């Protein structure tokens, strides 16, 4: 059977055209659950239109894998919220015979507009963000892709788009590779 992927995020996964990517990269079907400003909790909620395809997904389609991409300071800001999202999503995956994966993102980019205003330093977001996917990982089972540790080797100006949040084509083509040899 063709490997089959439902990935489940915001447009971090949507941007440049990176589900196609990892299709073409994996030779994958990719079926994606996005809306930008979505947060992971809203697939858990069928009163959502993604929680209602999340739902309906898992009941009447076959899959390999779920990828799942939290809002991008989430982990960070609200990690409680985040870690009981991955948590029961990971637990629906399984349950319908499918691997999750967590799509871990990465710290904004240090001294960016998003991140003045969110009132942290660049190094606690760093850890608060690496701690809550390493911690999701362990207690969930779920795959992780850890998408910071590359952006950390990795020149900045070219992986950022210019907001120091959103991934330029480049840092989406990382995500990809990312993700394709996590799930490969």
């Amino acid at each position: 059977n063709a490997m089959r992927i439902l990935m489940l995020g915001n447009s971090l996964t949507t941007a440049n055209h990176m589900p196609d990517m990892l299709a073409e990269l994996l030779t994958a079907e990719v079926r994606v659950h996005a809306r930008g400003g979505a947060r992971l909790a809203e697939h858990l909620n069928p009163k959502t239109r993604n929680g209602a395809l999340t739902q309906a997904a898992l009941a009447n389609e076959a899959w390999d894998f779920v990828v799942m991409q939290e809002m991008s300071h989430g982990p960070a800001t609200s990690p409680t919220a985040y870690a009981r999202s991955v948590a029961s999503l990971s637990e629906a995956a399984k349950a319908a015979g499918a691997q999750p994966v967590i799509y871990g993102t990465w710290p904004y980019r240090a001294g960016c507009a998003k991140l003045v205003k969110l009132g942290m330093s660049h190094d606690d977001m760093s850890l608060r963000m690496a701690e809550a996917f390493a911690q999701a990982a362990a207690d969930s089972g779920a795959l992780l892709a850890d998408v910071a540790a590359p952006f950390r080797a990795g020149s900045a100006d070219e992986l950022y788009a210019a907001d120091g949040v959103h991934p330029s084509p480049a840092g989406s083509r990382l995500a990809a590779l990312v993700l394709a040899e996590t799930m490969g």
